[PDB]
């Protein structure tokens, strides 16, 4: 039983935000990846070499990236090799692989240490460029009772929090009480909200909240800003009569993952309860 592949075409390759790129894929035409939400391809790369500064970094972003010098990279790979992406469009959205993908750069105390193989290669990718996917997989999937649903998403967790919500509203049509919490630095880093908001508007049980820790005075912000742990907590949990009773979704950053399950335990949710996909 060999794993399944498809020779895809990029259409797409757009940043989201400062350090994600939606990577947007033609399936073949009349083909089909038959996966569910929450699951993930593997994607391939062949040997290359591949240089930060050729990367297409929009006009909103490139401040930073010049901040922190990051066109500097340079990344080479003698081998090929794999690495899991989540499907951020949901199974009846035919068609297209969708991914959100962060770019995984040295650490900020080792500077020199080589960028991430993966990520350095897909944003190196442009449209017209051919990619590889093998799969799909999942093991992130939703359960299916009549629990309300929280869902917390950071970063490039964002792909498999939008797949994962289109498909409670658009493919189950359903009615259970729906939440869905993103964390983000400033406005910048903020992406599909017209999407949520859009969803929010044809879906009276489905809400969507965004905390931006650091918002730029020129974001104009007025909405909630800190940590999504405290936000949820503050704004939502605080006065739940059982939340315990809830069904949690997390997926980000490690640091965002941590002090959203600590919350949530401290408020004596019980393990079964939260289901983490940690990439
Ligand atoms: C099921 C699953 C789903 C996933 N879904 C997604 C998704 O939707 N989006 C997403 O963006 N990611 C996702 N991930 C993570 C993804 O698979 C990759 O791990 C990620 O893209 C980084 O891989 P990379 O090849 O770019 O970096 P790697 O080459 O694996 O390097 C990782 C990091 O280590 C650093 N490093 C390397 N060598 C050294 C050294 N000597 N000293 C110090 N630091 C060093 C690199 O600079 C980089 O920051 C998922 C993972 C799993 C398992
Ligand atoms: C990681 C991240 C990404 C985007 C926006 C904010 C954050 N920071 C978070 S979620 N910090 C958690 C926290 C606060 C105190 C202890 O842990």
């Amino acid at each position: 039983g060999p794993v399944k592949k498809w020779e895809c075409e990029v259409i797409s390759n757009d940043n989201k935000a400062t350090f994600i790129k939606e990577l947007k894929l033609r399936i073949p035409e009349g083909e089909v990846v038959p996966f569910r939400a929450g699951g993930y391809i593997q994607i391939e790369c062949p040997p290359h070499k591949v240089a930060y500064a050729d990367f297409d970094v929009p006009d909103e972003y490139r401040s930073d990236w010049d901040k922190f010098n990051l066109f500097r990279y340079v990344s080479e790979v003698k081998e090929p090799t794999l690495r899991a992406y989540s499907m951020a469009n949901y199974p009846e959205e035919k068609g297209i692989i969708m991914l959100n993908v962060r770019i995984a750069t040295p650490p900020p105390k080792i500077p020199d240490a080589p960028p991430g193989i993966m990520s350095s290669y897909i944003w190196s990718l442009k449209p017209g460029d051919k990619v590889t996917i093998s799969g799909p997989f999942g093991e992130f999937f939703a359960k299916e009772t009549d629990a309300e649903m929280v869902f917390i998403g950071g970063g490039a967790g964002m792909a498999p929090m939008r797949s994962h919500i289109f498909d409670q509203l658009k493919r189950l049509h359903s009615t259970r009480k729906i939440s869905f919490w993103y964390g983000a630095r400033s406005l910048r880093e903020m992406f599909y909200d017209e999407e949520f908001e859009q969803l929010a508007r044809d879906n009276p049980n489905f809400t969507f909240h965004v905390a931006l820790s650091d918002p730029l005075p020129e974001d104009n912000w007025t909405g909630h800003t800190g940590f999504i742990h405290n936000v949820l907590y503050e704004n939502y949990l605080r006065d739940h009569p059982a939340p315990e009773d809830c069904e949690f979704y997390m997926c980000g950053p490690p640091v965002m993952n941590a002090a959203v399950i600590k919350m949530l335990k401290d408020l004596g949710v019980e393990d079964e309860n939260i289901l983490l996909d940690d990439f």
